């Protein structure tokens, strides 16, 4: 509808200002990031991946047969923070509830050496897991930049990171979220509690089969829900006409 670029730019950082954080959104047209929201600055700024680091927990786990897609996750009968965790899932499911029982689980399986071989050999972040292989992805060493994560997110869209193709398609068909008129929404969101980051990383896949990547990275408020992680990315990518 010919908007100004002033007003996308306006419009994206209103939503950061109504949700009273500070944050942006990177967003990647091919090879061309561009950096929206209230705090251009975070973009190449360093955060714990928290939950993101999944994904690559996930693709790594797959890799080296540590776990199959079909696989139960059977729950240890113990309390777990949320009552959505204490029943048996798979990765899959793991996923989309952010499960981190069994994504430690998984890690463990992996075993410290061969998770810090396999994030170096991808390159995630600064690539520093420490000596802890259950909690690196929360309280440091490793952290991320929002263009990283943009990047991250392009090279899984376009199953460029180092590992079989199967293995990113089946990662990928794990972070479907949402389906808006024709368009599909793969991401994963992250919550560092242990000030706390919030993320939502993904891509859009367009009904044309064009794929946009995008990363959205804020600072999480007490007693801000997680979705507005969600509201905050879906307004800025229909805004955008992304959506
Ligand atoms: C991931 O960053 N986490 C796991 C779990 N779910 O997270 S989500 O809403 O960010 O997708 C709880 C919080 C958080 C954690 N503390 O590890």
């Amino acid at each position: 509808f010919h908007i100004s670029s002033q007003q996308h730019e306006k419009a994206i950082k209103s939503y950061f200002d109504e949700a009273q954080t500070q944050g942006v959104i990177i967003i990647k047209e091919g090879k061309n990031l561009s950096t929206y929201g209230n705090a251009l600055a975070r973009a190449n700024k360093e955060y714990v991946p928290a939950s993101t680091f999944k994904m690559l927990n996930a693709l790594i786990g797959l890799e080296n047969h540590k776990a199959t897609t079909n696989e139960i996750f059977k729950w240890d009968g113990k309390k777990r923070t949320y009552p959505m965790w204490e029943k048996d899932m798979t990765l899959g499911e793991a996923m989309a509830l952010s499960a981190v029982p069994v994504y430690q689980e998984l890690a463990r399986r992996t075993g410290l050496e061969l998770m810090q071989k396999e994030v170096k050999r991808v390159n995630f972040g600064n690539t520093n897991i420490g000596t802890q292989v259950d909690n690196f992805w929360l309280v440091g060493p490793l952290k991320i930049t929002p263009v990283q994560e943009v990047n991250f997110a392009d090279d899984l869209a376009h199953n460029r990171l180092p590992f079989k193709l199967e293995t990113q398609e089946e990662v990928k068909k794990m972070l479907l979220i949402k389906e808006v008129n024709g368009s599909k929404i793969y991401a994963k969101s992250g919550w560092g509690m242990g000030p706390q980051v919030g993320w939502l990383t993904g891509w859009v896949e367009q009904a044309n089969g064009k794929k946009i990547p995008f990363s959205l990275n804020l600072e999480m408020k007490e007693g801000m829900s997680g979705s507005i992680r969600n509201e905050i990315t879906y307004k800025s990518l229909e805004n955008l006409g992304i959506i």
